[PDB]
């Protein structure tokens, strides 16, 4: 049950003046797409305040990426879900290298060790698995919504309630220009994230998404079935956990999609015209060399 | 649970390309304002007969309307959510008049004898109580969405499952090129459906509204109950249940909201370039003469 909001002054919506001239706001199965510009981030927030939502972040960091998370975890206590309760998931082999980032009221966090896999692939891989683990140890009990990132990153601007749905995936920002066929899913029919060349809403970035602990264990559970499979089967996919999720999000269309304003590598890609804010962010990094002993 | 969608061939979304430059497809709490062109009903249509979605149309048909019903029905029966399951709700105080009319398969209709009132305003009011009772009778156990409109109205192109939502209104077509000033409120503060002159966002029209049978029910108790307060404090809203549906939808914001192509009159406002369909119209009428005995 939803009281009812307060009195609240601000702007009337505009009917006939679109919100976006140069995007598509709108999915064709009626999923928001989140940009600048198509929220009043005061309506939103108080209709998830009058819930008391929770937000939960998992964050993976094994072996080297441990390095990663001060400043990652900083700048999630500035731009993150300020306001609302949040519990962060930091899992990792190594809990005594967790900095101690200091938290706003109602935020937690919680370090959750698990194995480290050799290499990067499957580290990447197995967070399907440990987050799908981790539904039924903490996440339905504790959180409302689970988003689940990329440690490599830090947050520049507002990250809110505006991205909160039973299901989301991110564009990502290598591709969101781009025509299908330049979309590098799967494309080995042996595999089961492989999608055909005529097939493809968007290009999503495993790096980003999240939704209600229901539907984050659903996607997680499949994706990791399937990763389970193709192992069987003798086939890792091209791009890993993120070319399962492109299979999964397919088949079961996110409610809202985030713009690559909520993905973003500006060393790669500078500051298009077409990105009015930056929110979060790679970090500089060796890929190699972080990724390997 | 949601099993996967079938592989499905049709146009990739344009990320780059606005789906429509000359109207807001979007409010700014992120819900869907439905116009042609913002949804591919063919995955529409899979989602939701992957559900064996069934949707409940109520109209009331009482005194002289009875005669709107059989236009109301055919014309429902080419254009309204044809290949899902639809369980009509007929409300009157004549059930002998109601016409026989040839329904597809899967499609069913309930006659439910009702009262009449003396006034219009007390038969366009008393709905809200009327819906509301039949929540429990019978809606909750039979269909999964609600669809509540005017009889006096007919069907001339596709109403489908891109309606269907938690929590939605429709634009109303006197208004929705309006400034909130203008819309038509109630402007007394001594009516609980008091709207001030700053606050609004969209004018809805009384005659279209519909969402989860849950939702529903929340929303006609609400306007029920408002309209009760009202009475005994000797005051009757300027535009009866319209105006208290207005107050609920502005304190509880709809999941979408129908564009004008769903609720029109041609005879009044002709066919602008903004609407590419005309979906669900007025027939010509005489208010006074068919308002009275
Ligand atoms: O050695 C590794 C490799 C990957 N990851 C986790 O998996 C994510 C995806 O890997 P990458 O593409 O960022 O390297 C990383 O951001 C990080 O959260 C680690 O923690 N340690
Ligand atoms: O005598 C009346 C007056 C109103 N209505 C119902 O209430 C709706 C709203 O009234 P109106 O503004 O269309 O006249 C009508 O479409 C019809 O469904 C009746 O059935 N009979
Ligand atoms: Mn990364
Ligand atoms: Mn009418």
């Amino acid at each position: 049950f939803m009281v009812s909001l307060p009195r609240m002054v601000y702007p009337q919506p505009k009917v006939l003046t679109p919100c976006r001239k140069d995007v598509l706001v709108v999915t064709p199965w009626l999923a928001p797409i989140v940009w600048e510009g198509t929220f009043n981030i005061d309506i939103l927030n108080e209709q998830f305040r009058l819930q008391n939502t929770t937000i939960g972040l998992t964050v993976f960091a094994i072996k080297k990426y441990v390095a990663f998370l001060k400043l990652f975890l900083e700048t999630a206590e500035k731009h993150f879900m300020v306001g609302h309760r949040v519990h962060y998931y930091v899992f990792t082999d190594q809990p005594a290298a967790v900095p101690r980032v200091t938290l706003g009221t109602g935020r937690q966090l919680s370090v959750l060790e698990v194995r480290a896999y050799k290499r990067w692939q499957d580290v990447s891989m197995r967070r399907m698995e440990m987050i799908s683990d981790f539904c039924e140890r903490r996440f339905l009990s504790e959180v409302d919504y689970l988003v689940c990132v990329d440690v490599d990153m830090e947050f520049r601007d507002h990250v809110g309630v505006e991205i909160l749905t039973p299901l989301f995936g991110t564009l990502h920002p290598g591709f969101y220009g781009s025509s299908r066929e330049a979309f590098t899913y799967e494309r080995r029919p042996q595999s089961q994230a492989y999608i055909p060349k005529d097939e493809g809403d968007f290009y999503y970035g495993g790096a980003f998404f999240g939704g209600s602990v229901q539907e984050v264990q659903r996607l997680t559970r499949a994706c990791h079935q399937a990763m389970m499979v193709d192992q069987a089967n003798g086939i890792e996919a091209v791009w890993h956990d993120e070319s399962h999720l492109n299979k999964y999000l397919l088949r079961h269309k996110p409610t809202k999609v985030l713009s690559p304003e909520y993905l973003w590598d500006q060393q790669l890609l500078g500051w298009p015209a077409v990105l009015r804010k930056l929110r979060f962010t790679a970090v500089p990094k060796n890929h190699q060399a972080v990724r390997n002993p």
